[PDB]
């Protein structure tokens, strides 16, 4: 109908259990508490004429697209022929007007003093201000934050497969190109669940979890469409985006300009592959695992591994990549 107060999604006692957990340019996310269940609220301001974070606010047309794209992906859970959890669940999304509450300043500051902020403290803010309240899955700790906290490399195979297996979903159901997942935007958290289900072009199949549940979240530079409609971040007038160093990431926004001839809006999902390519090499040459390879079984793990990251740019898809790849079988 209208905007609504803050303590319309964060009414007194979810508010009161608010702790920081990230935060980007785009804003500040919290964990808190609903019906005994732990939920993620990402907090976007819009529509004002403020810097924050050094940086111009979106507009609620320009916000619109990540939304958008959050959902479908979201939707992709209870689908039949395409059907993966593998991306975040989206609870609700709000349109929030005021100043930000002094019980979520409470929160920034205790995350400030404890692992420290580039951003600024929200406290500017006026009454008249706009914000998109966005209430997620509780996903878990980025795969950057975890680099020296899993298992073995058994535990890299699993979140390789199912992050192969969501993206190869969502190219089937969505032609979705994901164009920016680098390791923050992959969670781990853990489940009880020993396998995994997906069903790729009304084919199911299943994958070990190794007692981890990945979700893929941050869909800023995302791409996909039903019915010919595309919804998609037009980066082709931008500089910076293309000229960064010191990191692999930084070649895959290259890469993926090569491979698209400079057209956002066109469909090549080999992109996919390209970001898989980056978490692999990220798995091989940064993580360090609690258990190295020390058994013939484990060797062979991590040989297989190896063998995909010199073989899997040769594959045109996540779908290919699932579907034809040695590692998957
Ligand atoms: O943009 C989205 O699609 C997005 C969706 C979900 C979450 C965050 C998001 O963006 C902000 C990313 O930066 C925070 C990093 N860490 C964590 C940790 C745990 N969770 N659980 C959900 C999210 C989350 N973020
Ligand atoms: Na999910």
């Amino acid at each position: 109908k209208g905007p609504v107060p803050f303590s319309h999604c964060l009414p007194t006692e979810k508010l009161q259990r608010c702790e920081k957990i990230g935060e980007g340019v785009f804003g500040e996310v919290f964990q808190t508490i609903a019906d005994h269940t732990p939920v993620a609220i990402k907090i976007i301001a819009i529509e004002g004429p403020d810097l924050v974070n050094g940086s111009h606010q979106k507009t609620f047309e320009e916000i619109l697209p990540e939304i958008i794209i959050s959902k479908e992906l979201s939707l992709l859970s209870g689908e039949v022929c395409n059907r993966t959890e593998g991306f975040i669940g989206l609870n609700s999304v709000h349109c929030v007007q005021g100043s930000y509450p002094p019980l979520l300043l409470k929160a920034w500051d205790h995350y400030n003093s404890t692992k420290g902020s580039a951003n600024d403290r929200p406290d500017f803010f006026k009454d008249d201000q706009l914000f998109i309240v966005l209430e997620f899955e509780f996903g878990g700790i980025d795969l950057e934050q975890m680099r020296t906290k899993l298992s073995s490399l058994a535990t890299a195979k699993s979140i390789l497969h199912q992050l192969t297996a969501s993206l190869a979903v969502a190219e089937a159901s969505l032609r979705f190109e994901h164009r920016d997942l680098h390791w923050g935007n992959v969670l781990l958290k853990k489940t009880s669940l020993k396998k995994l289900h997906y069903t790729l072009n009304g084919k199911s199949s299943t994958i070990p979890s190794c007692g981890l549940q990945v979700s893929i979240i941050d869909y800023t530079l995302s791409r996909l469409e039903r019915d010919g409609i595309v919804v998609f971040c037009d980066v082709s007038m931008d500089e910076d985006l293309f000229t960064g160093d010191g990191d692999y990431q930084f070649d895959i926004y290259r890469l993926m300009k090569k491979e698209n001839n400079n057209r956002w809006g066109e469909y090549h999902p080999y992109s996919n592959v390209l970001w898989l390519h980056y978490l692999t090499d990220k798995m091989l040459k940064q993580m360090t695992f609690k258990t190295k390879c020390n058994t013939p079984a484990m060797k062979q793990i991590k040989r297989k591994i190896q063998e995909f990251h010199r073989t899997m740019l040769n594959f045109s898809s996540a779908t290919d990549l699932l579907c034809q790849h040695s590692l998957f079988k």
